[PDB]
Order: C-alpha cells, then structure tokens, then sequence
C-alpha cells in the first residue's frame, strides 16, 4: 500500500531517551521509515525550545493534503543546518525512536510510504 494508517505516541521532549535517528539526512529518513513500519516511532510536538533539545538531522512529519478515517495524510521531510530535504505542508511534529516512554496522546496519521 502507498499509505499506512498509524497511531503515533506523542512524547514530552524531556522524556525522550534517544533524541534522533542518526547522523545523515539519508540515515534519519531511512531509520524513521523503518521505526514507523515496526511501530517503534514517537512524535514530539514542536514548540519554543523543543528542537535544540533534539539531535540533528531532524525528521518532521508534514501535512501532505487537506483526513481519511481521522488520519491526517503526512510525509517525511528531514532538516540539517537549516536546509530541508523534501517539500510539504505544516509540521505535525518531529519523529524520534520510541523505546517505552509513556505518551501524553496519540496522533492518527496516514503515512505516504
């Protein structure tokens, strides 16, 4: 399927144990996609002071369309030293590995895979 319905656990930035997916734009997009497939991917909502507490490169989910079955259609955009790889809509949050942190909420997304 070109899209997969996912429910992403929303994590508080200060709880996050593994603060990024790796060391290159290509690696973080790769790793983010693998963790999304394996159900081991969390979401941190972006506000003032969040991104400097996480590791670059960043992987964002961005709204790709204006929402089947409650699931917002999203795609992945990476960012490194202020350059983005991908072009999409509004940021829903920054993806991180999920290693058992307790979430505050779930974000239903339809991921372009």
């Amino acid at each position: 399927k070109t899209h997969v319905q996912l429910s992403l656990p929303v994590l508080q930035v200060r709880d996050v144990l593994v603060r990024g997916f790796g060391d290159s734009v290509e690696e973080v997009l790769s790793e983010a996609r693998q963790h999304l497939k394996d159900g081991t991917c969390g979401l941190v909502e972006v506000e003032k002071g969040v991104l400097p507490q996480l590791e670059q490169p960043y992987v964002f989910i961005k709204r790709s369309d204006a929402a089947p079955h409650g699931h917002v259609m999203v795609e992945l955009v990476a960012e490194l030293e202020g350059i983005q790889y991908g072009r999409s809509g509004e940021t829903l949050g920054v993806l991180v590995p999920h290693v058992g942190e307790i979430p505050v909420a779930y974000r239903k997304v339809l991921l372009r895979k």
